[PDB]
């Protein structure tokens, strides 16, 4: 089922706040991210919207100056990110079979009172940003919770 | 960008057979997600797309599931901080990205190819793993054919 813990602190949250809910937004958004050519991790969506996504730490500041610059076009009330956070992941192959792997990381990072901010899955990972200072922590929860 | 091609699985899955649960009004004193999930998968449906953008949360099950895990989450809602809907007319699309050297070109493109045709995205879910959406099933038939167009199949 999961057979390791991964943690990475190379990440940067970035939030794109209240932009309005037609065809096309997600596209201007990224695409403008994506002619400076930084990569973007995790994207996550929803007569209002709002748009988060990662980007490796270092691009942080220009991410934002990119959005800045487009936010005429786009239209969003606010733009803000976090550069604090961190992503850990379950990892296993032969894992999507088995189906209480979100709640389960959910409950035991629940317990020790820690927000999961982003969550991403697939047969092969599961994936949770929360803020960096609960790396260490979640992945001792997380690889006990799994029996290493 | 060769990127889709790369992908180890080539293509874009087209997936009428889910549901979207939207559990509406929720507090933030303890774990209460997981009463939610720990609900849906004790019962044994599968969870895909959590989203939580004071705040609610919303997920897809697959469609054969859908009258069960409204059930479930129905008869523990005033046993769950909970105020409220579900959506059975939605079709998630997804490509998997393992292989790819980048995702986000193929992320964009996406998102292009079904702003062309005035198709709405609804939610995202995306990852280096995997990169998912849901758009309403009305438009299944003509976002395959805009996107094999788009990809070239
Ligand atoms: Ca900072
Ligand atoms: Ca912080």
């Amino acid at each position: 089922a999961v057979t390791g813990i991964a943690f990475d602190k190379n990440q940067a949250r970035i939030n794109v706040r209240g932009v309005p809910d037609k065809p096309g937004v997600a596209y201007q958004i990224l695409g403008a991210v994506a002619d400076a050519n930084i990569e973007v991790d995790m994207i996550i969506q929803n007569g209002t919207t709002d748009f988060s996504f990662t980007v490796p730490r270092g691009d942080y500041k220009q991410t934002l100056e990119i959005l800045s610059e487009r936010q005429d076009s786009i239209g969003a009330a606010s733009i803000d990110g976090d550069d604090t956070v961190c992503k850990v992941s379950a990892v296993g192959l032969g894992m999507r079979s088995h189906v209480g792997v979100a709640a389960k990381i959910f409950r035991t990072l629940a317990e020790e009172g820690i927000n999961i901010q982003m969550i991403s899955t697939s047969e092969i990972k599961v994936s949770v940003l929360i803020d960096e200072k609960y790396m260490e922590l979640a992945t001792r929860v997380l690889h006990k919770a799994f029996n290493l």
